């Protein structure tokens, strides 16, 4: 009836070749070609619009029909195009980008372009249902094209409703997308909207004329029914005269790099740092200076020079891992798997949305009760140990395979030097003056196995290293609380220290054996970034159990290496280089070190105890902002008469808990725990936890245990864990375009650790017969499998499974009184083929019959691509491959 209906009735009707030329008939475009080009080859640096829809914006920007101020929020972002646009511009201070980007919808895109740092992307998200925030600048671009007009007229009065709330909000600049402006229904909320809110509807010259769309934008008004007739009228003209002729414009080039943004920067003491900083700043004064656009908004910058890049975006792929494992190459699960992005631009980024958080400060009361659990805490954990000084002999020793670490090149090298041990005389000596010259944190990537974000990889954690002197001071200051084994399931109660995954097992089941509600394994976002000055101070509490000359290193240490950081981050620069940032804070500490999983242990066992301490109604919420001593001396009985049976309660290991309370009163103890900024991840903030009821199930160290019975009656427990996560993190290779001897020395590593822990799932244990089959006999393992500190290696030899698996699980294991070896690998036993199809096994499916029969050509295969070696046929220890 509207002559925009028109518009789509002689719009259907038109074939593919009519429809291809009154696309682009005088409209204005963009050659996107190049920009496509290198977004497909996976180019994030080149400042390139990652969409068309980026120049359609751009239009409205430069000839003032929409201003873009402040605070902007983008309601349908999709790649993230006019995010991107957005934050390039200096009036603009943040934008919030959120879109579907599922179910093939477009994916936002992850990319340098100037003001990313700005930028806070969430996919997954329905707009309709958000509620709106205050802000200055509101953008959105939702809108299917569709065959009916009806449907256009619905979806776009829907778009136009949802926008309204957001609009009353009161927003100074918008530029909405009105899909249909010729339907009545959106005539009319247009005109009430143009009534509300001043602006009017606007056709892009960008937009193809396949579509009738305009966009309701504030920096212009005029007649709505006047002027979407008139876009109607020159719409149908162009139809009438289909000529394609193409008005030429300039695709979108933004420049790189990140933006300042306003600080909430805590107090800094600079006299603690001065001298490492100084340090730093005289040893690369060449390239010295203080980036006026440094991204860090809760960390102080203190100045930047310059290196050269380091890590990488790209995953390889371990081919005969690949090979052997086809039937999954069809799995999102797996196939989602990749290395951990280690450039600096991945870093800065994870930077940004995990380590450069806000902490709160916990309240008055939270906190006199973390004094006194921890003083508690402590006092019981030296009730028998002496803390005491590590010796250079010991460290030493430990340089055979340590961690959390250029005159020498080797450490072994470094440590048979005796200029190394003077340099380390010299800091220990500024250290026992109150001086610190050179304990700095260089804060590298960790290539790790995570799952791709978006359909690329996602960012890497950082794991903070020191210089080897650096790190003997820590290990002789405070060493002693893992050589002396402090967080020890004896010295504990909750601790797990020394435990290898093969018996982690037997805690959770003895905690099952026990009274009480469900298990509560929560885990804690982000660990590292929420540990506290609260928490630093509270595990000061070791250095008054020091005799004095212990106390003064150890508090050296503590003070002025763990609180008054300086950490080295690195971040994209222009050209090949990249910026070393020296950044510090109070309120963080670092996964690398080794003395961090102590710590991190024993200030997760206070927690877990206060946490305790409110389910049973010591404490409650009340006494958060503030506390008395009558309540004070009340926790302090209640530590005294049940502290050691909640500890023994606890599997404890670094941030990972597993807590076996009285009663399900715990899952909704969240006051004092939210309070100590321990948020519980993928979880809402006061949401009651997750309990667990068959303990088969509770997860512990990225596990579960089943518990199997051998041929012989006999039990023990296993580790069991997602195969599609073995599968997915055995298919990936760290190195860069590799040797097939490197890889096949990794894929018989990964087919020993299964061999090892997973025998008992099928397609875990026919894997790495198939695997330490098709990889020549003679090969060592080399690589690493695992990164739990739980992982003991002993499956790294090149002994045969069979003898480690009867040494860790009949010969070593203390709850296996019969010490009967178990004689072939058929009588090895499988876990039921419903727990086995219920922990992911490929059992039943034909592709993976049809795999074990065809699995011996792969495996033929493997060996012809590594070439004329010795190989050995372990199939046959199976029952269908004799
Ligand atoms: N219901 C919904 N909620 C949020 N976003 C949606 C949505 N439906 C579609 N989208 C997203 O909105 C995007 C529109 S493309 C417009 C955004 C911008 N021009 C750009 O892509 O760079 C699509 O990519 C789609 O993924
Ligand atoms: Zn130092
Ligand atoms: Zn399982």
């Amino acid at each position: 009836k509207t002559l925009g209906e028109v518009w789509k009735r002689e719009l259907n009707l038109l074939d593919k070749r009519q429809f291809e030329l009154y696309k682009r008939t005088d409209i204005v475009e963009v050659d996107r070609d190049t920009a496509r080009r290198h977004l497909a080859e996976g180019k994030v640096d080149t400042g390139v619009a990652v969409s068309r829809g980026t120049a359609k914006l751009r239009w409205f920007h430069e000839r003032g029909y929409v201003k873009l101020e402040g605070r902007v929020i983008d309601l349908g972002c999709g790649r993230g195009g006019w995010c991107y646009y957005a934050a390039a511009q200096k009036e603009v201070s943040g934008v919030k980008g959120f879109t579907l980007g599922r179910d093939g919808h477009e994916k936002p895109m992850n990319v340098q372009s100037l003001g990313w740092n700005i930028i806070t992307f969430k996919d997954k998200t329905d707009i309709h249902r958000l509620e709106p925030v205050k802000c200055d600048t509101l953008l959105c671009d939702i809108g299917e094209s569709s065959s009916s007009s009806v449907t256009e007229g619905e979806r776009t009065v829907r778009v136009l409703d949802t926008v309204e709330k957001w609009l009353a909000c009161g927003v100074d600049n918008f530029c909405v997308k009105v899909l249909a402006p010729y339907m009545p229904d959106v005539l009319e909320k247009l005109e009430l909207l143009q009534r509300r809110f001043g602006g009017t509807v606007i056709r892009n010259p960008l937009s193809r004329n396949s579509t009738h769309e305009m966009y309701y934008v504030s920096g212009a008004r005029s007649n709505v029914t006047f002027t979407v007739n008139q876009t109607s009228r020159l719409l149908m003209r162009r139809m009438r005269r289909p000529t394609g002729k193409v008005t030429l414009e300039a695709d979108v080039i933004l420049p790189i790099g990140t933006r300042s943004v306003e600080t909430d920067k805590g107090p800094l003491d600079k006299e603690a740092i001065e001298e490492r900083v100084e340090r730093i700043k005289s040893e690369y004064m060449t390239s010295w200076f203080y980036d006026n656009d440094n991204p860090y908004r809760t960390w102080h910058y203190c100045g930047s020079y310059v290196t050269k890049t380091s890590g990488s975006a790209a995953s390889m792929v371990n081919g005969v891992i690949k090979i052997l494992t086809y039937p999954w190459d069809r799995i999102e699960e797996v196939t989602r798997m990749a290395m951990t992005d280690t450039t600096p631009f991945g870093q800065q980024r994870v930077f940004k949305e995990k380590v450069d958080t806000r902490a709160k400060d916990p309240p008055a009361g939270t906190r006199k009760i973390m004094k006194v659990v921890n003083r508690w805490l402590f006092r019981h954990l030296a009730r028998e140990k002496n803390p005491r000084l590590c010796t250079k002999e010991e460290f030493i020793a430990k340089v055979r395979s340590h961690a959390a670490i250029e005159q020498w090149k080797t450490a072994n090298e470094a440590v048979q030097d005796p200029k190394f041990w003077e340099l380390v005389d010299e800091e220990r000596k500024l250290h026992q003056q109150g001086r610190c010259r050179t304990c700095v944190y260089n804060m590298m990537g960790k290539r790790e196995k995570k799952l791709s974000e978006f359909g690329k990889a996602k960012g890497s954690r950082a794991i903070w290293y020191m210089w080897l002197g650096a790190r003997y001071l820590e290990f002789e200051a405070l060493g002693f609380l893992n050589e002396d084994h402090w967080a020890s399931r004896e010295n504990s109660g909750g601790g797990v220290e020394g435990i290898g995954l093969q018996y982690l097992g037997y805690v959770i089941r003895d905690l099952a054996a026990m009274d009480g509600g469900g298990f509560y394994a929560d885990d804690t976002a982000g660990w590292d970034t929420r540990i506290t000055e609260a928490d630093l101070d509270d595990e000061q509490e070791i250095l008054n159990y020091m005799s004095p000359h212990h106390k003064k290193l150890a508090q050296a240490v503590m003070e002025m290496t763990y609180k008054n950081k300086v950490v080295k981050v690195l971040r994209p620069a222009p050209g090949g280089k990249a910026y070393m940032d020296v950044i510090s804070r109070r309120d963080q500490r670092g996964s690398g070190q080794v003395v961090t999983y102590a710590l991190n242990t024993i200030t997760n066992l206070k927690v877990q105890l206060i946490r305790m301490a409110e389910a049973e109604m010591v404490i409650h919420h009340q006494h958060v902002q503030d506390c008395d001593e009558s309540v004070l001396t009340r926790l302090e009985a209640w530590l005294t008469e049940h502290g050691c049976d909640r500890l023994k309660r606890m599997a404890v290991s670094g941030d990972d808990c597993v807590v076996r309370p009285i009663d399900d009163r715990f899952g909704l103890a969240l006051s004092h725990l939210n309070a100590m900024s321990k948020v519980r991840k993928d979880i809402s903030e006061w949401q009651p936890s997750k309990g667990w009821n068959d303990w088969e199930n509770v997860p512990f160290c990225s596990h579960h245990f089943h518990e199997l019975q051998l041929k012989d009656g006999r039990r023990i427990v296993v580790p069991c864990r997602e195969q599609d996560e073995l599968i997915g993190r055995g298919r990936v290779s760290p190195g860069n375009g590799w040797m097939i001897k490197e890889t096949a020395c990794l894929s018989k590593a990964y087919a020993n650790m299964w061999s090892l822990m997973y025998f008992h799932k099928r397609d875990m244990r026919l894997l790495s017969l198939a695997v330490s089959s098709a990889v020549p006999t003679s090969w060592v393992p080399q690589g690493r499998t695992t990164w739990s500190i739980h992982g003991k290696g002993e499956w790294m030899t090149t002994e045969d499974m069979l003898e480690v698996w009867n040494r860790v699980w009949i010969t070593n294991n203390p709850h296996m009184q019969d010490k009967t070896m178990v004689k072939k690998w058929r009588d090895v036993p499988y876990l039921t083929k419903r727990q086995d199809k219920l922990c992911g096994s490929l059992i039943g499916m034909t592709n993976r019959a049809t795999w074990a029969s065809h699995i011996h050509l792969v495996i033929h295969r493997i060996r012809t691509l590594i070439g004329q070696e010795k190989y050995t046929d372990y199939l046959t220890v199976m029952d269908r491959y004799s």
